[PDB]
C-alpha cells in the first residue's frame, strides 16, 4: 500500500492516511536558535539491559531488531516523559549519498542516518499496538549517524545484514545492547509528534539527541545493500527510507541544553 518508492512515497501518503496532514505530525526541521531551554525537564535516562534482544528483520520499509518487552528491564524514563517507557524495537532511515537520510534536520542539515528506539507506555496500555494509537502512548529515542570512524559495536549489526538482504527474512539477534549504539552525551530536543510511518498517528514524544553517533562509510554500505524486494523480484535496493520534514504548525520544541 505505502513505500518509499515514487508512486508509493512520502508524498503521496496523505491520500491513504489523512492525519499525514495533521498538527502534530514527524519528522521536523528543529531550528536549533528556536528551542525552548527546559531545564525543568529530569534527567534522560536509557536503562537498557544486555540481552534482551530477539532478531533482526527486513520487513521491507527498514531493518529492524524486536526486544522482549514483558518487563520494565530495558526502559527509557525522566527528560519529557512521567514514567518509563519499554523498549519494543530499534529501526533505522536512511539515503542513498551522506548529504539525505535522517527523518529529522538540524537548522537544515540532514545526516546520513537515523536510528529510531521506540519505546512503549506499558503502565497504561496493556500491548504496544494499543498504545501506538494514545497521544501519551509512545516514546521514541532519535539518534542521528554521521560517517566518519568505524563503530566497533555496529559490526556485529552490519555483518547481520547480508543474512536479511531480501524483504520478509529475519535471523536471531541475541545479547545485543542498545545502549552501544548512543552517544556519550544524553543531551535532547523534544515535541509532540507522530509516526514517521503509516499509520502517522499522533501519539509520540520525541526525544532527538543532540549528539550523533558515527559510522564508517563501509557500514552505512551494508545498509544501502539491503533490498525493499523480495528474493525473486526485480531488485530495488532499500534506500531514502525517510519521510521529510512537516510543518511544525506552533508546536514548541523543548531543549534540555543552552545551544
Ligand atoms: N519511524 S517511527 O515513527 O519511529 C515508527 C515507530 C513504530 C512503528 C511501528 O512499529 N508500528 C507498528 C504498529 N503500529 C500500529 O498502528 C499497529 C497497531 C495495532 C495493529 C497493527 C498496527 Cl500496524 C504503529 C506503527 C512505526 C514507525
Ligand atoms: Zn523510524
Amino acid at each position: 500500500g505505502w513505500g518509499y518508492g515514487q508512486d508509493d512515497g512520502p508524498s503521496h501518503w496523505h491520500k491513504l492516511y489523512p492525519i499525514a496532514q495533521g498538527d502534530r505530525q514527524s519528522p521536523i526541521n528543529i531550528i536549533s536558535s528556536q528551542a525552548v531551554y527546559s531545564p525543568s525537564l529530569q534527567p534522560l535516562e536509557l536503562s537498557y539491559e544486555a540481552c534482551m534482544s530477539l532478531s533482526i528483520t527486513n520487513n521491507g520499509h527498514s531493518v529492524q531488531v524486536d526486544f522482549n518487552d514483558s518487563d520494565d528491564r530495558t526502559v527509557v524514563t525522566g527528560g519529557p516523559l512521567e514514567g518509563p517507557y519499554r523498549l519494543k524495537q530499534f529501526h533505522f532511515h536512511w539515503g542513498k549519498k551522506h548529504d539525505v537520510g535522517s527523518e529529522h534536520t538540524v537548522d537544515g542539515k540532514s545526516f546520513p542516518s537515523e536510528l529510531h528506539l521506540v519505546h512503549w507506555n506499558a503502565k497504561k496500555y496493556s500491548t504496544f499496538g494499543e498504545a501506538a494509537s494514545a497521544p501519551d502512548g509512545l516514546a521514541v529515542v532519535g539518534v542521528f549517524l554521521e560517517t566518519g570512524d568505524e563503530h566497533p559495536s555496529m559490526n556485529r549489526l552490519t555483518d547481520a545484514l547480508y543474512m536479511v538482504r531480501f524483504k520478509g527474512t529475519k535471523a536471531q539477534f541475541s545479547c545485543f545492547n542498545p545502549k552501544s549504539l548512543l552517544p556519550a552525551s544524553r543531551h535532547y530536543w523534544t515535541y509532540p509528534g507522530s509516526l514517521t510511518t503509516p499509520p502517522l498517528s499522533e501519539s509520540v514524544t520525541w526525544i532527538v539527541l543532540r549528539e550523533p553517533i558515527s559510522i564508517s562509510e563501509r557500514q552505512m554500505g551494508k545498509f544501502r545493500s539491503l533490498l525493499f524486494t523480495s528474493e525473486d523480484d526485480e531488485r530495488i535496493h532499500m534506500v531514502n527510507n525517510f519521510r521529510p520534514p512537516q510543518p511544525l504548525k506552533g508546536r514548541v520544541v523543548k531543549a534540555s541544553f543552552r545551544a
